[PDB]
């Protein structure tokens, strides 16, 4: 509990809001783990500020910097450098287990139980369900890890240009290995498929954990009207959902 | 081998034309087990006899009778007519395993290793990947799993107006118990998928042992250039197959 943490990531501002209402939905949910960020200093000093405030830690990755152990992986592969920012969660060795999850998700229910799970559990990704979706995972920081894993960056990439095809090229056993790792698809619920197989998020999405704002249009892309409390034209639910708490805990947070 | 089948339905023209296709694809990879087909009175004269030829048991199924222990459920759910029907897959005791594959299914090589797993075995569906797609599943006869299957049917119906959703509900312990029950993704390809996550097909597509054409389009819907050997506009190369084996083997089955 004291040593394990959620994780999340972000490289710039529009992520960062993304990471104060994720982070704010996780307090809201009464997680009874720590809060970690890492971010980049591309993040703007009032969104660090806030991130100061909403989590426990903010870890400060700056992969630009020659002193960056994954420096040189961004020299040959630059186009990898938001996956080898993320990949930086592994070098949280502070905590002993941790649940990795992207900026753009968004807590819907108290989601400690996660920390039942072993490295690697994510959710399935929907498209390729033989792939998970490392929008949400349960990992176990580890330099040794980190350092495998950069070495696998560098030498092979990534089979689609982000930290999910390296994760499921390193943690391959996932498709075939080990029910448990897999996580139930409503802790990382793709928004996409809010209406993708929609009889089924009928039958299963009152059970919705986390969403997953896969984009395109992330969140912070629409227009949200307070009066109403829904965004301007999906099932706007979850948006709303994610712009309330931005409207109610994350605007009055950055105020300053 | 001799008690095991692969089992495909029919229940028109259309669709037994990729019945045909899937039983000489199977054939083609030399299955070593039997090949069943369920056919409605829907089914012509003509592709009925072809399916005697391809399949080494052409069944009918008529759940417009009243002698059919689904009509009743017809009768009540009426929409639920091609899934009613697919349940008969059950009723085929003659058999001890069949994999279930529909008729817009495509096998690319030999899958009887599917065979060596246990009722219920399904690889997600793409969209919903805690639901398992029913094109293909592993699965084995019995009245007593009919019957409960009708009486699902009857009671709730199913929560996406199809088989799909019905299997699911019962064999609902899939998602999170059993990953030998997760067929690989690669026996039940989505055709949808091989442009839903590109990246994910270029690495693991070339693996492929069954494509399922989700659709919409359905291969007979294309049009196809025996000189060029390719449909007329997806990438096409399963299209083709499909149409090399209904050109080169079904059509001239056919033509009588
Ligand atoms: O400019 C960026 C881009 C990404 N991130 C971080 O990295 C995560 C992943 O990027 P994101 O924009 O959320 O990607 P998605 O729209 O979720 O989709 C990508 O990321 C998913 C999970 O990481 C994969 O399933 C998809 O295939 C891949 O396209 C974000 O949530 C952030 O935490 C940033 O901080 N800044
Ligand atoms: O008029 C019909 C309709 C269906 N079938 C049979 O039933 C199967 C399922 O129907 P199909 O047209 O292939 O549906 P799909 O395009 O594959 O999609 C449906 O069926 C899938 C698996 O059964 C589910 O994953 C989807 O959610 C559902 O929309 C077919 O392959 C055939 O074997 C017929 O014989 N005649
Ligand atoms: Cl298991
Ligand atoms: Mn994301
Ligand atoms: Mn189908």
């Amino acid at each position: 509990m004291t040593d394990q943490a959620f994780v999340t990531l972000t490289t710039n501002d529009a992520y960062a809001k993304g990471a104060l209402v994720l982070g704010s939905s996780l307090k809201q949910h009464r997680t009874s783990r720590r809060l970690a960020v890492l971010t980049t200093p591309q993040v703007s000093d009032t969104m660090r500020k806030a991130l100061e405030i909403v989590f426990d830690e903010v870890i400060t990755v700056d992969i630009l910097d020659s002193g960056d152990s994954a420096h040189l992986t961004l020299m040959k592969r630059p186009e990898l450098g938001v996956m080898l920012t993320k990949l930086h969660c592994w070098s949280l060795t502070q905590y002993s287990k941790c649940v990795f999850m992207d900026a753009d998700t968004l807590v819907l229910a108290n989601i400690d139980d996660l920390f039942e799970r072993e490295e690697l559990s994510a959710a399935p990704d929907p498209g390729w369900p033989d792939c998970f979706n490392s929008g949400v995972f349960v990992y176990q920081p580890s330099v040794e890890t980190y350092n495998q894993l950069l070495h696998v960056a560098s030498e092979q990439g990534s089979f689609d240009g982000g930290d999910q095809g390296l994760l499921n090229t390193f943690f391959n056993s996932w498709a075939t290995t080990d029910i448990r790792k897999h996580l139930p698809f409503i802790y990382n619920l793709s928004s996409i498929s809010i209406y993708s197989y929609l009889p089924a998020f009928k039958a299963f999405g009152a059970n919705a954990k986390v969403v997953h704002f896969l984009g395109q249009t992330k969140p912070w892309n629409y227009t949200y009207d307070t009066k109403t409390k829904s965004v301007r034209s999906t099932h706007p639910q979850f948006l709303n959902v994610w712009w309330d708490i931005f409207t109610t805990s994350v605007v009055p947070l950055l105020q300053q």
